[PDB]
């Protein structure tokens, strides 16, 4: 029904790992050799979908957990750039239908920095996707979160090239996995932990004054949010009536409401639910909220004819369908952008 | 307006705490001094507030972390059992004013489990509450979760004496604390760390086949259900859809709507949203919510002002306000509950 | 996948009136001729629907505008006792599956009250279902209300044998069609002019007192309430706050949340949204809601694929799908009642 | 708390039709000496008012019935331009808190036409605002309504200037007033038959392709949209896969959503309900929903402190409160308009 619809939380594999891919999609999917082959493909399967189901551009990024699972920054760093180069390359088959993120190593602010405006620079990609903390230390068992003062040379050329950055989760790993999740191996990913991981990293991004720093820094998350919204009643409430009195507003000088009116955004990736929709466009505002699939780990199919028949306004369809994203992303034309 | 509520989140500490009290003050009042008189009085600050405001009956519990900090069993063990004595005899003073919930050392499933039936049986209290799981180990760095068949014991007994249990929140502590919330330590809490520790050993519950092998096993969770609510289309579809179809449906046997129509309760403490309450109103059912207030974390005029001016169905604010917590906890006579 | 629905607004018309029927057909189906089948059928059509689609029970009335078109009351009398002699008939071939609503003549409040009874004590009718307002005088322009004093004896008879009246639409006819509708025709029937019928009569009932002088009396509304739902807020400002300090307390003695907690219902028929019905759960409570179809005129296909797919949690759609419509009629078991 | 907010369905009256005022007042309010004073000031009360409740900018507007209520032509015409001059004065004094719109006698398409024009040329009036239906006939009991091709000359002439029509509703008159009213009289005004008039003659200007012809024209309506929200999929459903296969379809080419997403508004005048203003979110879409008090019917403090403390998302709050309507309206700065 609705035609030329954005979608941006669509993820490739590079063929060459094959094996890691089988390893994710046996935690993951239901069929798992239509998995290796969907996310491996970008220009027919992925086009032929897209086509059935009134998707006109796609902004592709790399598959979780990417290069945040890689904790040796040298190979980290080679892995990123084979990524990106490898997609370019990809995408200029059909520049009407498809976009990409840059991946990218965060092991090193600057490095990240450079790697990032190379991207924007060179293949007109039109942000950053990271899958949470970076690993790092022995056995990968550190986290690199984002959210503190080394990074701001980070943000800083993020809102310079002014793209934004796709905070998208990861599996936990090592300690964490071993204390929290391997007894309750089965709510590992969309059930729990991948929200888990979202919310913290952008949570601390808002308490530890990222945004302040960087006011016009645009962060998106998934899966509506990763349970943010749900409480932002409760949060605002602890910051703005407790935790702000006690230390909390010499690092965080607005409300989480503003912060979500003016850096943060939300897609409806691998939340395919209009009552839940509905209280995101309450507490969030349908401006704010962005159609996305979450392909091949959700189908067109599903995610399209929820989306495409859903009850909804028709100002809010045609904004969260593609208006949002083709302003927030500066789209030129592309297939069906004005249909 | 609405008189004769019932609320069931009710924290209280004993006198002889007051340094960890004013500890845990210093991380969650703005007013440390009345939190203090507030959180050990039970029978004139307590009525005065519930009198003002239309709370016929509370069921009271032990601050957290409370039981679940201790990490010395004997201790641990001690203190449960002088809590539960001490209590008892508070409540005799105004016992159409007030219920309790029997306070566990949760070292041991037996154990636990003793100490409940000694609670039911020669105090009448109305179930148990438990601040997540209970700190273990040399240094109190393990964690003992209850979703196992070593803990059959204890939730037979539970259904035994067919008396709820109610899965409180506690602090991050040790490695957990350093590694994921030190960095961003004004999350701890309200904010995000406590809904993120009990949905997490709730949906473990769930996954492990508790309420398979408990069925009739009443659980209950604050805060509006600790984000889960939000993701009931997510974590629905990506169990029906996905991980029942890997092996989770051998020790799962019911959809996540089931066991929160059959096992599941939710309360609004702490999270006073009639946006959100509609949602979970949505989501979960008015059968299965119960008005809380969280006090003295939070006030009885923010709980009562809002739930009694909310706009709301006369049915709803009536089952919610109280008529759902009487058939649950069998309370057929106290304090305004025919007004 | 829920099986023992209830469904409670569904039609059928007499063979010998094949005329009023087409006509009636032409301004609401654009299937006539399956119309016509469909809505004389009893026992062979209608079941094969509802085998294919889980509803176990119906509750049969006659179609409108029925016996509310017919301003000769001998005549209206005397088609009211055909038709309710006709149905009893009918239903005995498939007992299990089929209930009926009593069809009545409502020029008389005593004649009518006695069909009822005879209605309901010979043949077990379930209530009765009446198309608003009676047409009257000499050329059917004059309408006979059920607001006020002289239908007492009615209401009372209701109360006496507890049973429902289900108050559907009719088309509006004579001068009100002429100044109201002629002018914009496509508004007639289901986009508009039902609803202000409905909506007229039943907030008459309750300005005129008649839940005061019957307070056990069940009134039924399709259409999740033929918009009264939408204005609960502003009605409930409007009496409180306004008429009822004017005179409108002399003869309303409760609000209008307290009429429909009490006395009035709505339900599902033709109105197959999700958004809406959770709108209604919110300003009328999932209690007061009944699943219903409106067939003929709406199929069995459109409306249980939408209930039985509808996001909803599970204790409403039990209690909306079935539960609470076997309470209301003290149903007796009937195919997959407790599937 | 929000400042510079814009109400636009706010009422005034001559001072010399003090008798007809009282009687009005009688109906509609319970402080009539403070009404009369209020509806009657402009310059003081008024600003008083809107000083304390963070109201920048008000859009005036005649009371009902005001001209509508004159089946006189040549008296109704007079009464309209004395109105137009005498506002378009007043506004004088507070030029940059006020603007005004229209009034109107609506005998004669191409009189009411110029006298409009007259209004936004000369005074630069903001539209129109009409008592819905014009009374005419020899007693009155004449309604003329707009939704047909006589008015074309009309509706080509809101298009042409730009500004929109606002469709207030006025009390049932005559004969419809005694054959629907007269035994039901507390249900006259807001609480259902203003809603019954001015959604019948907005559907009907759908229905009769007033939008198909004058596809810019932007149409009004005060109280959420008059129950019309509440029904869209009903209504949808009941054109497009019904009405329209039978012949609706050659005089009325969108969708109701369509007319929503492009010609039709909704105000919050005397509907300060945050769960309705949700539910017309997902409906109708923020961007269609405009802040409006109804003073003096209503008060700048109900209307203000439910808006002003509602919980919304900012960016909604933001733009209902003033963005959309500095918008729909080309408003200038105004006092706090940027505040
Ligand atoms: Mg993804
Ligand atoms: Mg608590
Ligand atoms: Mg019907
Ligand atoms: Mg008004």
């Amino acid at each position: 029904h609705m035609l030329g619809k954005i979608a941006l939380e669509e993820a490739f594999a590079l063929p060459r790992f094959e094996e890691k891919t089988r390893w994710w999609a046996s935690l993951f999917s239901t069929d798992a050799e239509t998995h290796v082959k969907e996310i491996t493909d970008i220009n027919k399967i992925r086009i032929e979908h897209a086509d059935k189901h009134g998707v006109g551009y796609q902004i592709l990024s790399y598959t979780a957990p990417g290069v945040q699972d890689i904790w040796d920054p040298v190979e980290a760093q080679a892995l990123a750039v084979e990524i990106n180069d490898y997609i370019a390359e990809q995408v200029r088959v059909n520049p009407d239908r498809f976009g990409a993120f840059a991946t990218l190593s965060m092991h090193n602010p600057k490095e990240a920095a450079d790697e990032l405006r190379r991207c924007v620079e060179k293949y007109g990609f039109k942000g950053a996707l990271v899958n949470d903390t970076q690993r790092a230390g022995p056995d990968g068992d550190d986290m690199i979160f984002y959210d503190n003062a080394d990074w701001d040379i980070f943000w800083q050329t993020c809102t310079e090239l002014d793209v934004p950055f796709y905070m998208h989760p990861r599996n936990p790993t090592g300690t964490i996995y071993e204390k929290l999740w391997a007894d309750r191996k089965w709510l590992v990913g969309p059930p729990l932990s991948f929200a888990h991981g979202v919310s913290l990293h952008v949570l601390g991004m808002v308490t530890n004054g990222v945004f302040d720093r960087h006011p016009k820094l645009q962060i998106i998350m998934g899966h509506l949010g990763e349970h943010v919204p749900f409480d932002m009643w409760r949060i605002n409430h602890w910051f703005e009536d407790r935790k702000k009195l006690l230390g909390l507003a010499e690092t965080c000088k607005k409300t989480i409401r503003d912060y979500f009116a003016e850096n943060i955004w939300i897609t409806t990736s691998g939340h395919f639910s209009t009552t839940t929709l509905n209280f995101c466009m309450a507490e969030v505002g349908s401006d704010r909220i962005l159609f996305s699939i979450d392909y091949p780990y959700e189908t067109f199919s599903d995610a399209c004819e929820w989306f495409d028949n859903a009850e909804l306004n028709g100002t809010d369809r045609l904004k969260i369908g593609r208006e949002n994203a083709k302003k927030l992303f500066k789209l030129d034309s592309y297939k069906d952008s004005s249909a």
